[PDB]
């Protein structure tokens, strides 16, 4: 179910699932007019990378687990995925779901081979080592996306208080938003958070199934 | 344990220290609207419009939220029903009935738990129409909700039409559950879910439970 459209600069080809469809031609029309700024910052992931998530399903996905941009560095183009398991992120939100299951022998963690999840960066790169550096050149891109994601998903959580502090949420909507505390914060905080036991707890009132989150253990 | 003034009808707002950072707003947005607003006979009467900023916040862990008071005889106090003929709180007490087992009551009260603030989202409207004073209430609403949301766990809304078209910036710390309207004659409240799974979402943040058993009068 894959398709293809051009941008006038890198990655030049930009590969989607159908399910993206309606969003697609706004989003060429937005990257056309930022990628020649933004492409002249060295990026975290690489411009290969920006667009790599929008080959997944949506329609079979019920949770969106979101964080404010990649990696400072190494980002792979999959939201939190560090391959050699190295960085907090990830390894903070493995601890947690370790301490859920009882799965205590691991060799990493990965968000994107989780049924019904899908991980996902509100910015889709940053300036090399540089936080939410990207913001006003992924701006319109990133409500376009993630209104296009909502419209799929019955949970949006995001990671990161201040980060996505001035979300706003659709109550009725049939779509639930939380905010969490960031997994690389400060005085745990993270590690007490039980929000991805909350996340099922509101599937299941929904009447949806549940998230089996140690599907994103890797062995 | 407070007062400020306004302009027009009420003249005067009491309210409990917790709604201090917002009475600055609340006066301004009032200001501007509550001469259109009071043309309409409403409900309920001005002067209850905002007894509700009377409650305490920092020891409310649960909001219980209506779109706007009921369009006959509001008391200020939302889902309130003296005489305990109002379908909404009759759908209401018949689940939390089964919820506690308690089978012998004679009313119900949403106002009177512990670490519950039920809430109108808009404080006014029309005598005989709903939802008819959204434009009035819109900038105050969305300011009183967002202070709630700093300090409630869990908020529930009843209504998904009626909210339907809502946002808000809760931030938190809050989780959000949006259910069926009890006075929904097309819908079985006694299938809902939402009173039984606030306490389960009360426990996951680490909070004491709801005894919805205190809102029954006898």
């Amino acid at each position: 179910h894959m398709n293809s459209v051009t941008v006038s600069h890198a990655p030049y080809t930009i590969t989607y699932h159908n399910d993206w469809e309606p969003v697609m031609s706004q989003l060429v029309e937005f990257y056309n007019e930022v990628a020649s700024w933004l492409l002249r910052d060295e990026t975290s992931p690489i411009p290969d990378k920006f667009f790599i998530q929008l080959k997944q399903p949506l329609r079979n996905k019920r949770v969106c687990v979101c964080g404010i941009d990649p990696y400072p560095k190494d980002g792979t183009g999959v939201p939190f995925e560090s391959p050699n398991f190295t960085k907090k992120s990830i390894k903070e939100i493995a601890s947690s779901i370790s301490r859920l299951t009882g799965v205590i022998d691991y060799k990493g963690y990965n968000l994107n081979i989780i049924d019904g999840v899908i991980p996902w960066n509100y910015y889709l790169s940053c300036k090399l080592g540089e936080t939410k550096s990207h913001a006003i050149y992924w701006d319109k891109i990133s409500k376009l996306l993630l209104q296009h994601i909502t419209k799929h998903v019955s949970v949006l959580y995001c990671l990161g208080k201040t980060d996505f502090s001035n979300i706003r949420a659709k109550l009725g909507g049939g779509v639930t938003t939380i905010v969490g505390y960031h997994p690389a914060a400060r005085d745990r905080q993270f590690e007490k958070d039980r929000s991805f036991e909350i996340i099922n707890v509101l599937l299941e009132l929904d009447n949806k199934a549940p998230i089996n989150w140690a599907q994103g253990f890797i062995y």
